[PDB]
């Protein structure tokens, strides 16, 4: 069949594929995201930009699934890509949530993969997995609870000011 | 009659000499609100500097339409200017809005003369404003949306706060 | 309603949003044809790069519209995201004349779009789309046009020398 | 029939190859008129160079047309170019006067081919022609006119005196 | 009532006012004057440029003033800003004739300003006069007499010759 | 009659305005030819430049001719130019088959003018022709010469591919 394909098996070339349409799926809910916070009646310049960086982290991490599929001998499969959850994300703070949450998703697909690569004796799946995404989104969420953290003591009872002074103090701008 | 004029109505003539008319008073309103935010018992340097540059922006408007005029062979013809609408324009938030009603009524007046244009069928009059004005005034009433978003946001219950706030992290000075 | 939202109809707001989902399914077959064309069993990386930049170029052509949507006052929706309508491309010119198809159905929805707003009387929409999407696309189709005939030239009775050739002669490449 | 046409009329078309006749025709008049002024028994360098430099342009105008029409589709078609008006062009002042006349003449015939882009509904020539000939008309004729007047200004009842000064003064040399 | 209002009198306060109103309008009677001498039946380049910077010139007389005044704790008040007395200056002679009689009118009551500070032993504000209004009129006015003088040597039995000459000659073109 | 014209012949100064309008007809050629091979249906754009090129020489040719023409002390004249004698110039062998003809005409004229400089005893008539344009002829004739060579023993048995590879590989473009 393939000429180059060496350890590589249907299962792993399957959820590989289903992987890629999750990065899409995150993406394109970070370009959702990072839009809603343009909006003039939202206008918080460095959350918009917060999202639409993930939008595009999370667009090279399918590239580079789709690169590695390849060098690998399996065969990209695209399917189609479901909208975001939400057309309209609330607060700063329940965007972090919801990214958070969209994260966690992310990291148990990156694990379930790990795990059927070992499983399937695939030490370049592992590595590829442990050199390029595990640490990343590791630090992605860290970085993401110490902003939840930080919106939640700004709320007190002047949401508004601390929503502002967020985006403001800790969120880049521009 | 003239030597140059050619595809040019009368009635684009005059509707330009009109929105020089109310490009020059939205340039005087803003002198008028940049130098109230001076006011030592106001004292918003961002605030005073947003809109001192406002004025220049219309004042240039007004001079690229009297370029125009003179290239399409038409008069410049200069009416009295009407003194702004406001000798104390209250708070941060009361000057936006006001600013924001302005930029309204220009773009207004912009759309009004393209209409013309497109019915005189003078597609250089058409282009001119398209390529000149059209945009500018969208890109600056979202400008002008956005920071009444985060004025209105800074109120809440301390309302000095968040206007000092506004003008130290969103406002240019420095 | 909106604070900023002028001139800007309902009807031109709801084709903004087809028009981003039309601009994104383009950029997911793009993605498509360029990873196909770097499968070990096609492997014609100047065809892989042509076609991965045109992933990125529809991308930033949704992107503008996006922009523009919250510029005017509107609001982004986004819809499921359909996959291409292959898995597999074919040759060199199977995919180019795939493209050309694509890019003429996106003009399409340009000129659509552009007429719709001409009735509207709504000439900063017009305006954009001229500045820059019309020229724009007008450009890459006459761009694969030269390519179609080259290719086409290249087919003779030896395909494979032809296809070859034309990677590494026009197309860029590593 | 063309791979690459779309939305592009034959009656366009036409009016594209008949309109690159016109620019040449000009370009030629403008050749003509500079060399006269090259002529040892007139001598009026910077007269010439105006001229030379107009030939220069209007060729230039001639070739977008003829690339343009090459990215829409069309098929350059090449008529006779018919020689200039004059043999000998007179003073400064009657070179410039039939100048005016032929740029008004240029003008006409861009302004009618807009008018017909508007009215099939093809937006691309329109925008072409507002963003690449109808400016360049009119800052054109706006300069002619400026020279009539200083020429005129300059007669008095010393003529040679001040066609003379015109072009040492106004007109470059080198 | 003010926080820092100190030796400022109410006769000073509206006067300054009123020198702001004059100088305003002096800046909107040198935008006339500047884009008359634009048009293409009078064409004279450095006469227009000398009376466009004037206006700047008398609006940043106008802008020193209101910083003075918010300096001293009184009360920026505007009115009406009255059109120029004439919509066609004639020739280069009789603009320049109109320039040093608005001059003298500002000169006239710079002076008269002096004298109520002097009245009421109002010292910052006499040398706030002296150091950046007194010697910058009488420069100015020096400068247009000299401009007339020869303007007057140059009308002869030539006048166009003439009013091209100075324009050439003189005044900075480009 | 002239004050300069020492020399020069009635059938010379005739010979050379003949001389001009082949030249230029010569350049109109070459522009049609350039834009035929600029077309989405030949898209040969090492061709096109080719042929662009030779556009702009012949025109510096019979700008060469009037310049002269001018310090001889003869009068330039101009006559109509006729159209190309084709619209659509076949395959790069036959264009420049074409354009080899051309040349030979261009070459026939330059010797007969040569011999009647020489008839006449017009030595820098002759050093002109021999200075500026016996020579570049030749070379060009030369070069012509070896491009057909080149091309017809790349048509083989494979004509498209052999003019894909001799515009890749031989003509400059990208
Ligand atoms: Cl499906
Ligand atoms: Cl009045
Ligand atoms: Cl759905
Ligand atoms: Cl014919
Ligand atoms: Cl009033
Ligand atoms: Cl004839």
């Amino acid at each position: 069949s393939s000429q180059i394909r060496q350890n590589y098996s249907t299962e792993v070339e399957a959820a590989v594929n289903r992987l890629v349409n999750l990065y899409l799926r995150a993406s394109y809910t970070y370009l959702s995201l990072g839009f809603y916070f343009d909006r003039d009646d939202v206008a918080l310049e460095g959350v918009c930009h917060f999202f639409r960086e993930l939008a595009f982290e999370k667009f090279e991490g399918a590239e580079r699934l789709l690169k590695m599929q390849n060098q690998r001998g399996g065969r990209a499969l695209f399917q189609d890509l479901q909208k975001p959850s939400q057309d309209e994300w609330g607060t700063t703070l329940d965007a972090m949530k919801a990214a958070i949450v969209l994260e966690k998703s992310l990291n148990q697909a990156l694990l379930d993969l790990h795990a059927l690569g070992s499983a399937q004796a695939d030490p370049h799946l592992c590595d590829f997995l442990e050199s390029h995404f595990l640490d990343e989104e590791v630090k992605l969420i860290k970085k993401m609870g110490d902003h939840l953290t930080n919106i939640q003591r700004l709320v007190g009872s002047q949401a508004g000011l601390g929503e502002y002074l967020f985006e403001r103090l800790t969120l880049k701008h521009d």
